[PDB]
Order: C-alpha cells, then structure tokens, then sequence
C-alpha cells in the first residue's frame, strides 16, 4: 500500500526516466513480440501486472540482465517459454499469481538462485516442486490443485492453503515460521516433526481424525495452532492461540499448566461434556457454543476463566449464562 | 479498453510519451492515499493511468495540479463517490475512465467544465443516478452493471451501453446519430422511446419485460439492421406496415408468442430471424433466398404450416432442431407438429 505524494511520485518518475523501473501495468497487453526487450539493458523492475498477456515468446527475458523484479499477475498465461529466466540470474522476486499456469517444470527456476519471494497464488497447477529453490524466503502457491508439497530448506513463511495437498515432503527446516495449510487434504501431521521453528500453523479444514502429541515435541517456538474443521474426536495432552472448533471431539485432556498462557481457545462445535481450565489471568477470549455440556463442569470453568452463546438447547438441556448444559 | 501488441514500435512510443512525462503510468502500484498536492511537479501530464489500484477517495482539488488532462483512467479501485469540483479545471479531458468502483452517483455539475468529453465509462459501479443527458459531447458511453432505473440519453452520442441495469424510462432530446443501444437486462415494459432515434442500426433489447412491440414506433427507423428482443414476455406480434428494407436481424427467441403475423412481403430482407422456445403453431414466409438462419424449435407447429414453411425457405436455412416430441406431436424434418 502506496501513499502518492510529490515525494513519492519524484522517486517514481526518476526510476522511470532511467528506465530502471519499467511500468507497463494494466495496458492491455495482448501479445509481446520475442525481442519487445531486445534493447532494453537497463532494466532491473518490470510490471506487466493487469493485462492480457496469453503467451510469453521464446527469449523475451534474453536482454534484461539486470532484472530483480518481475510482476505478472493477473493475465492469461498456462505456459513459460523454454528457458524463460535462464539469463535473469539476478531475480529475488517474481510474481504470477492469477494466471492459470498448469505446471512449473524443474528446471524454470535453476538459474535464479537469489528469487527469495515467489507468488504463484490462484492458478492451476498440479506440479510445482519448491524444494529445488533453496533460496525462497516468502512463498505463496495458495489457490491451485497439487496434491504434493516439497518444501525448500529455509522458508520462513508458505501458503498452500486452498489446494488438495495429502502429502508434505522436503528436507528439516528450522526457518519455516507461518505455514498456512489451511483447505487441503492432509490425514497424517508426522512432517510436522521437520519444523521445529515453527510459530503459527493452520491445519483447519483438513482430513484430521487424530493430533499425536508426540508430533509436537520439537517445537521451539509454536504459539497459533488452527486445526478447526476436521474430524478430531478426543485430545489427550509458548501456546496463545489453540483453535478446536467445528470438530467432534468428545473430551479434551490437557496435564496441565500448559494452557495457562493461552490468550484465544476456541471450543465451539464440538461433543465436549466436560472441560477443566485453571485460573488462568489472563485469557482473552473463549468458545463453548454447541456442545453437551454437564451442568456442574460448565459452572466451574465460568468460576475460574466467553463470547459465544447458546439459542436452543434440546430436551434435558437448560441456558446456564447463555450456553446449554444438563444436570446430573 | 481494447488490447495492445507490445512491439518495438510500440514500446518505443510508449516510451517516448513516459519519458516527456506526457502519459503517467501509476497502473497497479497499490495506491491507497492521494495528496491533494501529488501532482504539483508533475504539470506536464496529458494522460494519467491509475487503474488498479486500491483509491478509496479523491481530494477535490488533486487535478488543479494537471489543467493539460485529456485521458484519466480510473478503473478498478474503491471510489464510491466523487467530490464536487473534482474535473472543475480539468476543461481538455476527452475521455473518463472509472468502471468497476463502488460509485453510487454522479452529481450534476461532474462534467459541467468538460464540454469535450467524448468516451465515458462508468460500467460496474452501483450507479442509481448518472444524468447523461447534461453532457452532449459524449459520443461512446457504457454505463452497463449498475443500478439505473430512468435513462437519459444525450444528444448526440453515437453509441450507448446501458445493459444489465433496471431502468424502466429512457428519456432526452430527438437524437439522429445515436446508431448502437444495448439496453439488454433491464425493466423495460414499453418502446414508444425509439421514436426519438431514427439512426439506429442496432438495437438490444433482450431480457426486458416487453408484453408487446407496437410496429409504429418503428415507422422512422432509416436505417436499422439488427433488432434483438429474446427473452421477453412477447406473446402476439402484428407486424403489417411498409417493411424497413435495412432490417437484416430479428430475434424474437425464448418469449411467449402464439403468432406473428405480417403482410406478405415484411420479412422477404431478413438474413436471420430467430423463433425458437415460443409457443407458435402457425406462421408464414415468402419464397425469399435472402434467408440464412432460421430457427424454428421449441414451438406448437401445425404440419400443414410447417410443411408450408419448408416448401418455401430454402433447405439449409433451418439450423435448429427439436429432439423429442410431447404427445400426438412428431418430427417433420427435425421439427415437432402435430397434424390436423
Ligand atoms: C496468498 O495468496 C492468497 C490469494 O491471493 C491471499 O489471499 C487473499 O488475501 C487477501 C488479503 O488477506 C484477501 O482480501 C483475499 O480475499 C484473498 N484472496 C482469495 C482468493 O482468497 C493470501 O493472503 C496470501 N497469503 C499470504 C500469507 O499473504
Ligand atoms: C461496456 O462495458 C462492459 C464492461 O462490463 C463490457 O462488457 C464486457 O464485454 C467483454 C467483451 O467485449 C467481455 O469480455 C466481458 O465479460 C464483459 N464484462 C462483463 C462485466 O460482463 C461491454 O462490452 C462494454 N460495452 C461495449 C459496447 O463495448
Ligand atoms: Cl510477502
Ligand atoms: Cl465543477
Ligand atoms: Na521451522
């Protein structure tokens, strides 16, 4: 996000006049002819972002060296030309988001050993391995169909989230720090041992039936934890963020400070009968909605430790400070 | 907005008009906040492109600062309204691009300054009021996706886009020139209007709520060559003055019609004439070989009128046809009737 000011536009214009930056944004943009850049040396930023571009031709990128930014997201490209980036050594950031790219084959990104954040998002590819690109820093290939995940070595942030994704690969990676999973198809979460520094993980709307903890163990730094939306039916186990909703869960164990620095906990849309939380000053925020809750064990966590409610309980259920619950 | 080739050529120009500072590419830089003084270095501009990017208000002086505009493109961003004063020193601008905003209206003195003001693109906005008719430079206007319901048309404009809206009234001066109106997707339940356009060529009024077309409002029509009007609620056409020798196009498809009835040479000029999804079961054509598409499914034909039909069209002008038929109904070349 860009404030426009004379300050801002002066920087802007400068990096024009030098052809350093080169704005070709929303221009509707077709076709492109193979050498559109066969004199255009001094470019290191390019922004095609907003056109209609269906193809790229062979050798576009053969005369911009000096390229570090490329933006074309938002066109219609399925395709890359054979050797597109094999004379952009220089690029860190390069986005395709919005296209509708069906594969990215191996060799694409071999000679850009320095492209550190990388947009692919909203497209449809089935094939894209991540781990042959041991430079990333920042990647999103959210919104796409692939079922395979190959993480590279020193990722620090990765949306995947919105594909079919059943299987996590790639080597140990103490950087990966936000990973967001969210809408795929995992059943398994034993990669997580893979990735001790993470901090927020979200596994919701997955294919969950169970959370061993023993998955967890190499965790040094977790704090958001999200796996709402699966099928979980019981847990027996730095936490602030531990989202359980709109799961089955019948009980959740937990032995037993271990929640005592969580700040947001969410356990609505469950089976949950009985729920222990010690006094725990301070958590900002909690979910008990849409449960089956015993009347005695939801009393005392309301003694102890809400922004949910109940509207209709059924037969034997009673509204006990807005939420259902039954006697013994 | 039409498409480009980026050629040498066509770089090198685009070039050449960036490096004058004569045409100013802020095209998809995620411009949130304008300065109203953003523009005080930059006096030079003629074209300034700021589409796609995510503007939520203009400062109503902000192009004080640009008196030479004649292009602005303002599409796709967050604009729902515009300040007043907004184009006051703006007097060259020619074209005026802001389609898909949130725009809800167009205040009356917008384009007061603007007296050459020529191409006008409004489309996908949530427009309910835009008085076009203040404005008799416009030449090309499309204000299509919005929530319109009365439209004026200006004097002059040559063609107009007002499709996918709810207007139910056109109004504005007698205008000769007006030659393409796409009105398709309104609230239209009358036509007495296109008495005040005799220059039309192409007219849609598709998907509107039109019970009835009353030939007579056609009785000016000099020069028009396509008339659409499918998916209505049309059910009795009477079509019985002088023919309009231009007419080459007429789609009368998906409505209610039992019969269109004309003299005997009304349709011996069309070229494609569309009756298909109706619930017609008598009509009559000429021997004419001007005829090239005819389609005739989904109707209640009588054999004998059917029969009648082919003997007279020739036989590759029938380019639809009927899969199964409803009971006491079956296909006579492709085409369900039922014989007497
Ligand atoms: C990865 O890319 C996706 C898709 O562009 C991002 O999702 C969009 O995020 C913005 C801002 O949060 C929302 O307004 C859009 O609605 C989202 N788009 C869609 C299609 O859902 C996502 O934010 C990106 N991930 C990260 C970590 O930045
Ligand atoms: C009026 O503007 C609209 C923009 O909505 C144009 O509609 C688009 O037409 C193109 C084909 O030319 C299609 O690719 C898009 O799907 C249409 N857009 C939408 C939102 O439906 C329309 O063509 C313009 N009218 C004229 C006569 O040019
Ligand atoms: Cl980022
Ligand atoms: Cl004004
Ligand atoms: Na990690």
């Amino acid at each position: 996000s860009m404030h426009l000011t004379p300050f801002t536009l002066s920087a802007l214009l400068a990096s024009f006049h030098k052809v350093e930056v080169l704005n070709l944004n929303g221009l509707q943009i077709e076709e492109i002819d193979t050498n559109a850049f066969a004199y255009a040396h001094t470019i290191q930023k390019l922004y095609m972002r907003f056109n209609v571009i269906r193809y790229l031709p062979p050798h576009v990128f053969q005369n911009v060296p000096l390229l570090t930014v490329l933006m074309l997201d938002r066109n219609d490209l399925s395709s890359l030309p054979p050797g597109i980036f094999h004379n952009t050594p220089k690029l860190t950031m390069m986005s395709m988001s919005n296209n509708n790219l069906e594969r990215i084959e191996d060799d694409t990104f071999q000679a850009t050993t320095a492209l550190q954040n990388l947009q692919l998002s909203s497209n449809r590819l089935t094939h894209v391995d991540l781990a042959l690109i041991p430079s990333l820093f920042h990647v999103n290939v959210s919104y796409n169909l692939l079922s395979t995940l190959a993480i590279p070595i020193a990722v620090e942030e990765l949306d995947a989230s919105h594909n079919t994704i059943n299987v996590v690969r790639g080597p140990v990676n103490v950087e990966l720090t936000i990973l967001k999973l969210q809408h795929n198809n995992l059943t398994d979460t034993a990669w997580l041992l893979n990735y001790p520094g993470l901090v927020d993980v979200d596994l919701s709307y997955n294919q969950l039936e169970k959370i061993t903890y023993q998955h967890f163990v190499k965790m040094q730094r977790l704090e958001r934890l999200y796996v709402s939306n699966n099928r979980l039916v019981a847990l027996d186990f730095t936490l602030k963020v531990l989202d359980l909703s709109h799961n089955h869960l019948m009980w959740v164990e937990h032995n037993q400070a271990q929640f005592d620095k969580l700040q947001y906990l969410y356990l609505d849309h469950n089976s949950i009968v009985t729920f222990k939380l010690s006094t725990s000053h301070t958590l900002k925020n909690l979910t008990l909605s849409h449960n089956d809750w015993d009347c005695n064990s939801l009393r005392a966590l309301f003694r102890n430790v809400v922004h949910d409610a109940d509207q209709h309980c059924k037969i034997d259920y009673h509204l006990e400070h807005g939420l259902c619950c039954k006697e013994s």
